[PDB]
């Protein structure tokens, strides 16, 4: 019940909605960890889809270490929780691991909002300039490549054509 020397201006619920927004950006790193290794797989065999996904998990790992820097440096304390395995075993296609990245970065970008209209209720500019600095940006930007990528695939004639997914795997993603 004793306070940080740093903390000011610093809401028990921004904190809070902090950790969440942790656990929410290593799961993020954990779905894209997940999917990276499925195009690995010796019957699915999309290099490139596999470097693109492992380059977005390790992303995420860097949203989360930057979420934990700023819990510290706002005086507030870092709680962690289980990292749920993500929500599909098998991906089925090319198509389909992007359509999934897609709803995941749109599921981030709606906790990241909720978050920044806390911060805004609580009066926090910092913790606003923080998330609008870091995060929205990065996420309109993360959303509307994953909608250009569903775009090609589906054009190309994804998922039936495996054609199109080897194609995009080189000239998209390579
Ligand atoms: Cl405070
Ligand atoms: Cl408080
Ligand atoms: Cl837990
Ligand atoms: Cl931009
Ligand atoms: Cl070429
Ligand atoms: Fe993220
Ligand atoms: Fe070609
Ligand atoms: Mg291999
Ligand atoms: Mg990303
Ligand atoms: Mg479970
Ligand atoms: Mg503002
Ligand atoms: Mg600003
Ligand atoms: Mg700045």
């Amino acid at each position: 019940a004793s306070t940080s020397q740093v903390r000011q201006n610093y809401h028990q619920d921004s904190e809070a909605a902090i950790n969440r927004q942790i656990n929410l950006e290593l799961y993020a790193s954990y779905v894209y960890l997940s999917m990276s290794y499925y195009f690995d797989r010796d019957d699915v065999a999309l290099k490139n889809f596999a470097k693109y996904f492992l380059h977005q998990s390790h992303e995420e790992r860097e949203h989360a270490e930057k979420l934990m820097k700023l819990q510290n440096q706002r005086g507030g304390r870092i709680f962690l929780q289980d990292i749920k395995k993500p929500d599909c075993d098998d991906w089925e296609s090319g198509l389909n691991a992007m359509e999934c990245a897609l709803h995941l970065e749109k599921n981030v970008n709606q906790s990241l909002l909720e978050l920044h209209k806390l911060a805004t209720d609580k009066n926090d500019p910092h913790l606003c300039d923080f998330i609008e600095t870091h995060y929205l940006n990065e996420q309109v930007k993360a959303i509307k490549e994953l909608g250009d990528h569903v775009t090609n695939l589906r054009k190309m004639g994804a998922p039936e054509s495996g054609l199109a997914e080897y194609l995009f795997d080189k000239h998209t993603l390579g």
